[PDB]
């Protein structure tokens, strides 16, 4: 495993996966369950904390920046999907502004 | 700072000579652009042209507070916008561009 992929999985997933907001992003979004039937119709490509950890943990990714454009994918659908007002949205923020001060230190 | 060095001469450098990236060398007008209800939505502005005005200003103590700006540049289309509005897909391409060469910053 690169260099890289060891601080996304050590570093930046260990920060997100444990935030107090990363619960409505630590699985796929079931839409049946949140009552949201246009989801897919809107969101072409789901993408999910639970589905990049597993990817960590089976040696999915070749490169980091693969690792890095999930992630991108997962707080891009959010802001694209839900109402400017939602909280949701608040969180994703959150999330992600992490992720991009873990990424400023990544290796290489 | 070297990683300041690098945002400016080489991840703004690609994005901003992109096909997609002329929406985004200014800041959005909402007089000229006909979009009344953008600072209504919109409550931090962000644009290309502020952040490289920034970087050659050394108004940055950081790389990261760069990335954020970049981040929160892109994150405003996403929220104001459509889902099916071709800016999404411009701002998705060149956010993509932006992760690719964030990875390759010195550390
Ligand atoms: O991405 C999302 N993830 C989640 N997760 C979630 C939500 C409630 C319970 C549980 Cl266990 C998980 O919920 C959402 C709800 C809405 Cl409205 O929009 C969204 O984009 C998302």
């Amino acid at each position: 495993v690169t260099n890289q992929l060891q601080y996304l999985h050590k570093v930046v997933m260990k920060a997100l996966w444990k935030h107090q907001f990363a619960w409505p992003f630590r699985q796929p979004v079931d839409a049946v369950k949140l009552g949201l039937p246009d989801y897919h119709k809107i969101i072409k490509q789901p993408m999910d904390m639970g589905t990049i950890k597993r990817r960590l943990e089976n040696n999915y990714y070749w490169a980091a920046s693969e690792c890095m454009q999930d992630f991108n994918t997962m707080f891009t659908n959010c802001y694209i999907y839900n109402k400017p007002t939602d909280d949701i949205v608040l969180m994703a923020q959150t999330l992600e502004k992490i992720f991009l001060q873990k990424v400023a230190s990544m290796p290489q």
